[PDB]
């Protein structure tokens, strides 16, 4: 199960990357 678990929180990890990105990158 690991590409399982690895693909999942790898575009799950972009989200919370894009997240903080879109709120401290908007003004970073």
């Amino acid at each position: 199960d690991a590409e399982f678990r690895h693909d999942s929180g790898y575009e799950v990890h972009h989200q919370k990357l894009v997240f903080f990105a879109e709120d401290v990158g908007s003004n970073k």
